[PDB]
DNA sequence: GCGAAATTCCATGACACTACCTTCCCAGGAAACAGGTTTCACCAGCCAGGCCTTGAATGCAATTGTCTTACTAGGAATATTTGGACTTCCCCACCTACCATTCAGGTAACTTGATACAAACACAGCCC
């Protein structure tokens, strides 16, 4: 959990990186961005776009 | 202040109704085919003799062709009478277009099975 000045954001563990995402990613299969603020309504970490990266050089 | 991290930037490309069409490739295989060799047996070509069929000449008989007349029915014009093809309007069921599912058939293979052909000896039918 963690606190932001736009709401309440939520820290996922570090097992969950790589599901979160590609659910996010197969949503609409965006790029880099419009997959951002996705997880831009539920969660937050430290380095978002290192995982965003890491999911579309498989896509 | 450097570095790491979180963020904004901007240059760009693709969407505009789409499939065919042509020529060469590839390809595997197969299609036979076009090419060619090989051999044996048979069908075609050769020629003449005898006979039968065709052609011709003919006389004649009835068949057929023409002429003539009394006439029957065909056609046309009529009125009408009657029998219907197509135009009309509307609705429903049926065919289609579709996907998924499955079954059946075609190819294919291995086996089997059964019949037809080829051969030989004899029988019967028809003809000289």
């Amino acid at each position: 959990k963690v606190s932001r000045p736009e709401g309440v954001k939520i820290i996922p563990p570090q097992s969950d990186r790589q599901k979160i995402v590609l659910q996010a990613h197969n949503l609409a299969h965006t790029g880099r961005e419009a997959t951002l603020l996705k997880i831009a309504n539920l969660y937050w970490w430290p380095n978002m776009r290192k995982d965003v990266v890491k999911q579309l050089g498989r896509c």
